[PDB]
C-alpha cells in the first residue's frame, strides 16, 4: 500500500555511537516515537533509551516511558560504568553500573546539565550547567533589556545573561563543585590525556564572538576556581580539539584567520602557539556535510589519535562521507570510505571503532568494528528505490545530480529539489522525504550545483558574492538534463522546492522564470537586507558569503539586487510557504514578506506557520509537526500537478 | 538526651527473598526522606518511607534500585532461572516491573489504574500470578454518594473500606508478553501457592460473607485457564505449602471447633484428610513477638526441604526460631536462638535468607548464616541490655524484663503491657523501649498468663476472665521489679499499653490508684459496643470469652468485663492515644473513656491521629510516629 | 404514575423573614434547587444544590434582589436602621447593598468568613463573629488533633476551633473593622442595648460548665482599650439562656431559658431581668417558648427572638398542642394570644412597633412569607402533586386524652399503615407541613403519627410522665394510638404495618421491635441503641441522660440502669426486617449507635440494610444536600415496597 507521512512514526533513530575503552563494545542512543493520553489530540514524541552491543544484535539498557528520555552515554575508563543524561527531572547526570542494577542520580540542578566527559583517569566527570539560576522575566511578563550584539540562537531560543558554567563531579569523593564560570561561553572542550585539565574554546568578548573569532585556552583542574590560560592566538573558528597523546600538542578543526566561512574546515596541528595544516593535499572539508533527515540526537565526529602519528577523521567527498587518517609525518590516506555511503558519526581509540553508516538506499545503522549491530532498516515501512545519476557540464568541469523514480513506467511529475547551505551536498545520505516522494508517484531531481561543498574549494568559491547566477544556472541546466535523460518525467508537471538557501533559490528561480507549475519554499530567504538585522548569524553571514555589510550604505544596494523580493513582480507560480516562528537562522519575517507580495499580485499562495519549532523542523522537529509539514507538501503537489 | 526524631536515622529492612540458586538475597530497604526532596515545606517537615531493592551475593549488600519519589519498590520475586527480578513500583500506582540482574534497568509490565499486589512466579517460569482490581472505578466517596451496606463485614484495618468486587487473580504470560484475567472471585482470595508442576494454584476462600466473618475457610484447586473444592476445612487457613509430590500440601491454621485462642499449627492434607505435622510442639507457628522496627512485608511461608522435612518458624518464650517438622516424627530445632527473633525467612533446597534481631540488636538481613547488612550501625545512640525478672504463678514461673538507663540514680518505673493478648514480649527489638531508657526511665515489661509463647495452657488461663489472673500477673511482676531493681523509684510509676494493653491499662487504673500516670493506646473500654463496631467484632469475644454481644445474657457478662463499668474508680492522669481509621479497636472506645474521665474531672488528654490505623506505632507515617512518642514523653515528664 | 422523592426538587424554601424598621417591608431568603455548576454539569451524575438569594416585598409579589449562580448564595439580610441598606452574608463575606440602586459592596475579606450580623440600633455599627485570619492546617497536613476540652465536636459545625470565634466590629461611618472581644469559651446569644452602648452576651464560666448547659449573661460595652477588659456579669443564671431581648428602657431585659434545678425537661419560658434579679414573665402559660413542631420544609435561619411592642408588651412564639402561635407577655399582667391558629405553625417572625413579618404553614399548606397579614409568596403553587387532609384519632391516658392523626391516600382500597414516631422526645407532631408524609400518602400508604406522653405541647406534666422510664408509658401510648387508628380507620391494613422514627424515634423503633414482632417492616433513622456508649460519644452525652433520666453513665450503678433502658439488650427478640439510615458526621447520635444495631441483626440473620451517608449530619432529612435527601426517601420506599 502507498505510504504517507506517518510512515515516519514507524522509525527508530540512532545516534551517539560510543565505543568502549577496550574497543569491544558500543553503547548508543535510540529514539523511538511514543505517546507524550489526550483523547482529542494524538501526541507522538521522541523518547530515547540507551542500547548496548558487543558484536551481536543490540539490547536495550533503559526504558523511559515519560519525558524525552536518556542520552549522552559515556564509558568510565575502567569500562564498568556508563554515565548518561536523563530527562523524564530535567537533564540529570546519571550513573549506571553495567554488571547489574539501576542507575543512580548524581545531579539535582534546576536547569539540568549537558555534555558530560569523563577524565581519562576516571576521577572526574566534566559538564556544563546554569545550575539553579532563576529567570522569571518571561513567566512574569517583564521586559527583556538587550545590550549584546547577539541575543538569540536557533534551537536555544534566548541566550542567558550568565553563560553556563563548567562543573566538576569528583567521582571518588561523590562531590560536585563549580570549575569555571565564563562570561561569554565555552565552545569545544577536551581533556588532556594526563587528566591535568581541559582545553577549551572561547571568544574574547561578545562582539568577537558575533564575528566568529575564537581562541584556545588551557584550564587546569581547580584548587578557588580555575583561571583559563591563553593557549593559541587563533582569532578564528575552532572546534573539535584533539589533544595529542604526548600531552603537549593538540589538533584543531577549523580555519585560520582571514579566511571566511566559505573555506573548507581543515585539521591543524598546534605546537607552541604555531599551527600547521595536518590534512594536507586533501581538498575536502572535515566532517559530515551531506543531506539527510534521519539524524535525531548527537552525532560525534571528534578526531581521534590512533598513535603518535595518526589522526582519524571524517570528511565529505562528492556527496559521501568517509573516514580518513591524517599523519604528522605524511599525507592523507583513506581508512573506511565508500563513495556511495555516509558515515555520520564515529568514536575510536587504539583498540576499536564504532560508527553509524547509511546510504541513499540504506537507513542508518550502528556498527562495531565492521559488524552491524542494529536492524533498523528492517523497520522502514515501504520499499526503498535506487536513484540514477544525471550529469551536467560547467566551465569548471562536470557536475552531477540524481533522479529517484517511483515504481512502474507511466509518466510522473518531476520535482526539482534544491539543498540548502549553500555549502553542503546532496548524494548518499538517507532521505526519508525523497523516498516518500517517489513512493507517492513523483520523480525527485536533486543535484550539487556550483557552491556545493564536496567537489573542491574552487567549486565552493564559484558563487562568492553572486548568488543567483551560476548556481541557478547549474540547477536549471541539471533539471533540463533530467527531462531529456528520463522520458517518464512529465515536463508539463514540474515543481521547484528547497529549504533555507534552497528557499532563497526557490524564490529566486520563480522570479526569473514561469516554467514551473508549482513551488514550495521552506524556511526561506527573500530580503537579504532584513536578514542581516534579524538572523542570529546576520552580523557576519553576508560578510563571509558575499562580502557585503547590510549596515553600510554602498553594500546594501547590492544586497537588494541579490534579494528575491526585488523580482517578485514576475512570480506567477502557485507557491506553498513553510516556516517556523522560532527559526532564528532564517526569521519568519522572510516568509511573511514573500507571502504578502504574492498576495498583492494575486498569485495563489498558502502559508503554513509552525509554532515553537526552529530551523531544524524537517530533520528533527516534534513528530506531529514533521507529519504536518510533509502533509502540506503533498496536498500542494496533488492540487497543482 | 536523644528524642523521638532518633527514629529518622533508621533504615528498615523487609522481605528477604533468597534466590533459587540459594546464594543470593534480594530484600527491601525503607529509608526516611522528605516527601518531595526538591520542594520541601519550610514550615512543615514531611519525612516519609521510601523503599528500594537491595542485593547481596554473600558480601555487603548493595542497592539495586534508587527510588527518590513515591513510596518506592517492593515485593521482589526471583524468576526460576535466576536471571530476572520481578517487583512492584510506586513512583505510577503499584506496577509490576521486570529487572534483569546481569545489566540494564527494569521494564514496566502492567499499567492498571489501581495497581497490583502479591506477585508469584510459577515454578516453570512461564507465568507470574498477581491480584488486582484492574481499572474498576468507585466514585461514591469522591461524589459524596451514600454507601449501602448489606454484607456482615465492610471495613478492615489497613484496607479501610472493602470493595464491592474483590480483587481478581490475573496472569502474566511471560513467553507471550500478554496479560490475562484468571479468576474473579465473588468473596475474595486468601493464601495462594502454585503446584510444584505449575499446573495451577491452590487458594483459600470462604463459602460466603457470613462464613468469612466467622473465620471459616476452605481450600480450592484452580487449574490454568472454575475453582474445584479440595478440602472441607471450615476453619482458619493462613498459609499453603504444596508438597513436592504435587498432590499433598501443608496448611497453617487450626481445625474446625478450635477457636481463635488455639495455637496455629501445621497440618498435612491428603485426600481431604488432615494430620497434625508439628506434633509434640506446644507452640504456635509464626512470629508473635513484639517489635517496632518492622516496616513492610515479612514472609513466613513454610518450605519443604525434602519429601519428609517442612521448615517453619515458631514463637517460643519471647523468641522466634526456625524449626523442621518431620513426617512420621516430631519437631527439631533448625536455627533457634532463645534470645533472638527471626521475623522473616525464605528458603529452598539450596539456601536460606532471613532477618534477625534481638532486644539489643537492630534487624539485619542474613544469607546462609552471614549477616549482609550493617543497619545496627545507624542506630543513633547506645543501646542497653535488659535484665530478667521472674514471678511465680500456680501454672509455673513467669518472666519479664527491666531496661535501665545509664548511671546509678533513681529512675521512674514504666509498666508496659503488650497487646494481643496472645503475643509475647521478649527478644524483639523495640526502639521505643530503648528511647525510654535513654531519657531516664526504667522500662518493665513481661509475659503474663495469656501470652502466646509458653504453651497452650498459658494461653487458655485467661479464657472468659480477662482482668483476673492476667491483671494479677502484671502487678505481681511489677512488684517483683521494684524489689529486685532498687534504682526503680516506687513513688514514680506509670502504666501503659496498646490494644489489649490498652484494655488492661483501663482495667488496672479502674482497680487501683497506685500509679502516678497512665497512657492508654488504641484501647478497648466497652466490650458491648466493640462487638458491633470492630472489624472482628462478630467473632472476637465469641472465641476469646465465649460471649455473644447480641444475646441478652452474654451481653451482661460482657459489660461486667468492660473497664468502663469501673471508671468511677479511676484517679490516675491518663493520656489517650488513638487513630481515626483504626478498625480493629474503633475510636469510639477511646471517646467513651475520655468523656467518662472528664465527667469525673480526672486530668486527661486525647491525641487523635487522622488517616492512621491500628499499626501506627509499628509502621505509621514517620511524622505521626514522632508525634506519638513526643506525647508519651511530655505526659511522663509532666506527672513523673 | 405516582410521584416520587424527586418531587422535592420542584420546591423553593423560604427563610429569615426580616421586617424593615418602619414595618412596611419584608426582606427574606429563598433557597432554590439548582445544579452545582449550571455551565458544566456531569452527564453521568446529577448535582442538585441549594442556592439562596434575597427577596423583597412591600405587600405585593416578592421580587429578587440577588442572582447567585455559583456557591451556596446569599443569606442573613439585615436592615440598616434608616431603612436604606441591606447587610447580608455571601458565599462567607459581609456585604452591604444599597436598596435605591446599585450592587452590593464587600466589607469583610477574612479567610474564614462571617456569621451572625447585627446592626446597632443607631446604625453606626455591625457586630458579627469570625475566626478572622486564623490558620488551622492540621487536617490539611495530616497532623494529630490534641483534645483537652470536654466538648470538641458539635453537630453541623463538626470540629470546634482551638480559639473560639471572636466578636468583631464594623464601623459603618469610618469603614473600619476592629476586633471587639475574643472569648475563651465562646459566645452564645447576643443582643444590642437600645442605646447602642454595647451588647449583652451569653457565655459559660469554663468548658465543663458549658458541657453541663450552665450559662450566664454579661455586659459588653463598645471597645476602647486595645486589650479588652473582662466583661462584667449581669445575671448569675447558672443555667440555659437562649434569646436576649433588651427592654426599651435600656436597663431591663428578657431571656428565654430555664432556671437552676430544672433540667432540660423543663419548658423554656420568659424571665424579666432587673439588676441581677429575675422573675417569670410568661406566667399562667403552661407551654414552651418557640417552635417545637415537626416539619421538613425549613431550610435556613428561622428567627424567633422576642420583641417589645411597647414598654409593657413582649411578643413571642409558643408551641401549643401541635401548633405554634404568637403571644404577648405583659410586665403588668398575664399572657394573651396575638396570632394563634390551633391548626397552623408560625415558624419564624420579626417585629417592631410598626409591623410584623413571618412564615406560616399548616399540615396541608407549604410555608409562605407574609407581611402584616398579607402573603407575599406563592410557594405552595409549586408543590407538584395534590395535598391531602389528615383525620384526628384520640387515645386514652391516666393523665387525660392524647391525640394523633392519620393521612390516607385517595381512593377506597386497603392501604398499609405506617406508625411514625417523632423525635425529641419533647417535640410535637401536628400542624407543620411534612413533604415526607404527603409523599407517603401519594404513593399509597396511610401515615399514622401522634403525640405520646413525653411530647412538648400538652403541659409540663405530659412531658414529665416519661422521666427516667423511657420505653414504658411512651411506648404504651404509641401502640395504643396505633391500635385505635386500625379500629377507627378501616382502610388501614392491620396485616401490612411498619414502624419508623428518627433519633428518639429511632430509639423507640429499636425498642418496639425488640418487644413485639407485630410489625412487618421497620425503618430506624439516626437511632440510639446503646445508652451507655451514647453518653460517651454524643455531643450532648455529658448531660442528656442526667436531665432526661437522672442517670450518669460514668457511675457504675447508673450505667447498669442505662443498659436496662438500652434497646440493644433486647435485640435478640427482633425479627422485623429493618432498614437503618444514618450519617457519618452526625455528632448528636453518633454512627456507632447504628453500627451496633446492624451487627446484632446480622448475627441473628434478620433481614437488614444500612444506608450510610457521608458528610451529612443529624439534619439530613430537614436540610441535607438535595441529592442525599432524595436517596434517603428512595431507600425508605424501596424497603417498604419489598416488605409491605
Amino acid at each position: 500500500p502507498a505510504p504517507g507521512p506517518d510512515s515516519l512514526l514507524a522509525l527508530a533513530f540512532p545516534s551517539d555511537p560510543q565505543v568502549s575503552p577496550d574497543g569491544k563494545q558500543v553503547a548508543f542512543v535510540l529514539a523511538q516515537i511514543s505517546e507524550e493520553p489526550d483523547k482529542d489530540f494524538a501526541r507522538p514524541r521522541y523518547r530515547s533509551g540507551l542500547w548496548l552491543s558487543e558484536g551481536g544484535a543490540a539490547r536495550p539498557l533503559t526504558h523511559a516511558e515519560t519525558g524525552r528520555g536518556d542520552s549522552a552515554p559515556r564509558w568510565s575508563p575502567d569500562g564498568q560504568n556508563l554515565a548518561f543524561v536523563r530527562s523524564a527531572v530535567k537533564a540529570a547526570l546519571m550513573l549506571l553500573p553495567l554488571k547489574g542494577g539501576e542507575a543512580r542520580r548524581v545531579t539535582h540542578f534546576k536547569n539540568g546539565v549537558s555534555g558530560p566527559q569523563w577524565s581519562p583517569d576516571g576521577r572526574f566527570i566534566a559538564f556544563t550547567t546554569t545550575a539553579d539560576t532563576e529567570d522569571k522575566r518571561d513567566e512574569r511578563g517583564e521586559a527583556r533589556v538587550l545590550t549584546r550584539p547577539v541575543y538569540r540562537a536557533n534551537g536555544a531560543d534566548w541566550l542567558p545573561e550568565r553563560p553556563a558554567a563548567l562543573w566538576l563531579y569528583d567521582v571518588e569523593a561523590d562531590k560536585l563543585r563549580e570549575w569555571y564560570a565564563p562570561e561569554i561561553g565555552i565552545g569545544a572542550l577536551s581533556w588532556w590525556p594526563d587528566s591535568r585539565g581541559v582545553l577549551i574554546v572561547q571568544s574574547e568578548d561578545e562582539w568577537q564572538a558575533s564575528q566568529w573569532r575564537q581562541d584556545v585556552y588551557d584550564l587546569p583542574l581547580p584548587t578557588a576556581p580555575a583561571a583559563p590560560q591563553k593557549l593559541l592566538d587563533w582569532n578564528s573558528a575552532a572546534h573539535g580539539l584533539a589533544p595529542h597523546p604526548d600531552g603537549q600538542r593538540f589538533a584543531l578543526i577549523g580555519r585560520p584567520a582571514g579566511k571566511g566561512n566559505t573555506e573548507h574546515a581543515h585539521l591543524y596541528l598546534i605546537e607552541n602557539g604555531q599551527h600547521r595544516r595536518l590534512d594536507t593535499g586533501h581538498d575536502h572539508p572535515v566532517g559530515d556535510a551531506v543531506g539527510g533527515d534521519c539524524h535525531v540526537g548527537a552525532f560525534p565526529e571528534g578526531p581521534r589519535w590512533l598513535d603518535g602519528d595518526t589522526l582519524l577523521f571524517s570528511s565529505t567527498v562528492r556527496g559521501s562521507v568517509g573516514l580518513f587518517t591524517a599523519h604528522i609525518g605524511g599525507g592523507v590516506k583513506a581508512y573506511d570510505h565508500d563513495p556511495q555511503g555516509v558515515i555520520s558519526a564515529f568514536t575510536a581509540n587504539e583498540h576499536g571503532v564504532a560508527l553509524i553508516r547509511e546510504s541513499a538506499t540504506r537507513f542508518p545503522e550502528v556498527e562495531l568494528n565492521g559488524q552491524r549491530v542494529t536492524d533498523l532498516h528492517a523497520r522502514f515501512p515501504f520499499p526503498v528505490r535506487e536513484p540514477q545519476r544525471v550529469t551536467f557540464e560547467t566551465e569548471l568541469g562536470e557536475g552531477e545530480g540524481w533522479v529517484l523514480l517511483p515504481e512502474g513506467e507511466q509518466k510522473v511529475p518531476a520535482l526539482l529539489n534544491i539543498h540548502g547551505g549553500p555549502h553542503t551536498d546532496y548524494g548518499h545520505g538517507f532521505t526519508h522525504e525523497f523516498q516518500l516522494m517517489a513512493a507517492r508517484g513523483y520523480g525527485v531531481c536533486y543535484s550539487n550545483p556550483r557552491g556545493s561543498v564536496g567537489y573542491g574549494q574552487a567549486w565552493v568559491d564559484a558563487i562568492y558574492g553572486r548568488w543567483g547566477t551560476v548556481d541557478a544556472d547549474d540547477l536549471l541546466n541539471f533539471f533540463d538534463r533530467c527531462l531529456e535523460a528520463v522520458p517518464r518525467l512529465d515536463a508539463a508537471k514540474t515543481a521547484v522546492m528547497g529549504g533555507a538557501y534552497g528557499g532563497f533559490m526557490t524564490n529566486w528561480i520563480t522570479g526569473h522564470t514561469t516554467r514551473f507549475q508549482a513551488a514550495i519554499t521552506d524556511r526561506c530567504i527573500s530580503n537579504l537586507i532584513s536578514f542581516g538585522g534579524t538572523s542570529d548569524i546576520g552580523l557576519r553571514f553576508w560578510d563571509d558569503e558575499l562580502g557585503l555589510d547590510f549596515s553600510r550604505r554602498a553594500d546594501a544596494l547590492k544586497l537588494w539586487d541579490l534579494s528575491p523580493l526585488q523580482y517578485v513582480e514576475n512570480v506567477k507560480t502557485p507557491t506553498l510557504i513553510v516556516h517556523s516562528v522560532l527559526d532564528h537562522r532564517c526569521p519568519v519575517e522572510q516568509a511573511e514578506q514573500w507571502y504578502a507580495a504574492l498576495h498583492k499580485h494575486q498569485v495563489p499562495v498558502r502559508f503554513v506557520r509552525f509554532p515553537e519549532e526552529n530551523h531544524e523542523l524537517s530533520r528533527s522537529g516534534r513528530p506531529d509537526r514533521r507529519l504536518t509539514r510533509l502533509n502540506e507538501y503533498f496536498a500542494w503537489l496533488e492540487r497543482w500537478l
